[PDB]
């Protein structure tokens, strides 16, 4: 299944994220996916695999797994271009080897000293804190992020981590709405009253950090994953299905898109085979119980400034 | 003690706040606090007592108890006058019966329903959820603000609630930088990151609920007082000094501006004598201890939106 967006076009609601992923094992993991059904797959500038992507899709291509138009292909504007957005774009298209992407993301409403076009990154000081660009705003980004669309670059385009606030701030000045608001939500962090904004408005959420992270933000992040809580446990044993297949299916259920990442052919599969069972109002408000609006995903150390502050 | 801000006037670090302050009691607490010493003053249109606010200072200068140019007194623009700006601040002032006012801040980066000029209002939809505007950036807002300095109605202009991301927005598309970032910090929400992200730019920090809102804010709110803390009272031992006495120290040493309420004049008395002793760096850092980056204050349920989800 999929969610038609206020651009007029449908994006999965399960996509395979690819943040993390071992970067000699991606193609593998990308032809994998593709075989196995995936179609929607969420990049980023700043995850640095943008070319060895390309080179599996163009291989999928190739080989006649799938066809262009079938996939729906995200990437993102790292923290570093906010000031170079045409250019920015067009690098992730030539590094993906894509004449057009699907969904184009403004990766975080935070700008930084700019680190070159194809080379992202987030500049410390010499006191470890991120050199924050103050000169470009963040409505002068979306302005590029337009002209993007009307260059026939980009279908749709959106946003990712913007809280209430700044997603209010962009309807006020935006002339083509965001389609997307891809922002970490789970069962620890389930931000019913963000989310309840978007839809209210048209905007699509994706969740990112569907998972909740598991054992990865664990050890990144310090946080606690939800896969092993009992309330999925019960509900396992009774859909025979994993405790990952049900939190998938329960942000399905909540009309949001989740991407997923595994390095893991097996998981890919499982993390795929969501449509063929449904969590009833009880299950949903059992997994409601849930909810410790807790963070996982935070920039805080990289960074060395608390954002969240 | 006064901080000098980046409009170069002067803005005394220790003023009273005004919230709850019952309508039939203002009056008489305000001269109180004047005759004590008080001389910064803040107040907010949404507050319901800027008339008697004014009655107030009116007898205070026509008694000659102090001039108006030795006062700071601060209003604020509330949410439903984003799209007002000039308007609500020319009635501010002729409800304070002043010619200019020292502060002008923005409430909330929120923009809700307008409810007229004078009678500001947090309109609730049927479902109980605020009437959100999504016409009016905050930067359209802001470069009303500015007019009104190069009106004379408004000495230094501000925000309050900005986090990092909004204050990074404004430092980008303002032309008047903001003054003063009026944010909830205390021992429990101490805020490291976004206070030195203000002053790395030149912006003052001013901490409303300063006291972490005490017994007050436990009723409201649901949030612990850190006036009980073990910490301040070996420090309260130390100092011959109230915990409240030693957090309102602290704000100061921190280079904040910190405005408590107290309805009770012995208390205002308390508040203000702050400036016979010091907290040593071993004192500081024993409070450093008590951050739990908890926030006191929320109108989540105000507005039926939990803006910090
Ligand atoms: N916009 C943003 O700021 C932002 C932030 C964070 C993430 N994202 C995007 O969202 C995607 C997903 O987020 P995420 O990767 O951080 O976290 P996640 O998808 O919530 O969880 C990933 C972790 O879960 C494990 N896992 C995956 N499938 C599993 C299964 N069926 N059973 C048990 N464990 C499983 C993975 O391990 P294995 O790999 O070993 O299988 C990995 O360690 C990212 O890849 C990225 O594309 C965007
Ligand atoms: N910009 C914003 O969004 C925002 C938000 C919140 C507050 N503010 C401003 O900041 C001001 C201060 O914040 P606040 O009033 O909410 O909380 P606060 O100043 O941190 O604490 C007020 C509470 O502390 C008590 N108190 C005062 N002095 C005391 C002492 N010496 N010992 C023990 N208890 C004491 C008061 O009780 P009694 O009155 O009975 O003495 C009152 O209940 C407000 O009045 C308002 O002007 C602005
Ligand atoms: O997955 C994401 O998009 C986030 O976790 C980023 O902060 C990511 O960590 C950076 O792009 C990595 O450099
Ligand atoms: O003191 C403040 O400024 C805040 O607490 C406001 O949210 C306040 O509660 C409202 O303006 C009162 O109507």
């Amino acid at each position: 299944m999929a969610i038609t967006l206020n651009s007029g076009f449908k994006m999965p609601v399960l996509g395979l994220g690819v943040w993390r992923m071992d970067r000699n094992e991606i193609k593998n993991l990308l032809l994998s996916a593709i075989n196995l059904g995936y179609r929607h797959f969420d990049c980023a500038a700043d995850y640095k695999n943008e070319l060895e992507v390309g080179e599996a899709f163009k291989e999928a291509f190739d080989t006649d797994l799938v066809k262009r138009e079938d996939l729906f292909i995200t990437t993102k504007l790292w923290n570093s271009d906010h000031g170079h957005v045409i250019e920015a774009c067009k690098n992730s298209l030539k590094k993906l080897q894509l004449e057009y992407l699907d969904l184009y993301l403004i990766h975080f409403p935070m700008a930084s000293k700019h680190s070159g076009i194809g080379t992202t990154r987030s500049i410390l000081d010499d006191e470890g804190v991120l050199e924050v660009d103050t000169t470009i705003s963040l409505e002068a980004t979306w302005h590029e992020m337009e002209k993007l669309v009307e260059m026939g670059l980009v279908r749709s385009i959106g946003i990712s981590n913007y809280d209430v606030y700044l997603t209010r701030d962009i309807l006020s000045y935006s002339k083509i709405k965001p389609a997307v608001n891809q922002i970490e939500t789970h069962p620890y962090f389930q931000r019913d009253s963000l989310i309840k904004f978007c839809h209210k408005y048209g905007i699509a959420i994706t969740a990112h950090t569907p998972l909740g992270g598991a054992l990865a933000n664990t050890e990144r992040f310090g946080s606690v994953s939800c896969l092993d809580d009992p309330v999925l446990k019960k509900l396992s044993d009774k859909h025979n299905k994993s405790p990952a297949q049900i939190v998938l299916r329960w942000g399905v259920q909540r009309n949001t898109i989740v991407i997923p990442k595994s390095s893991k052919t097996k998981r890919l599969e499982e993390n795929l085979n969501i449509f063929d069972f449904e969590l009833s109002k009880e299950d949903m408000e059992l997994i409601k119980t849930m909810e410790r609006n807790q963070r996982s995903n935070t920039p805080a150390k990289a960074w060395g400034i608390d954002v969240y502050a």
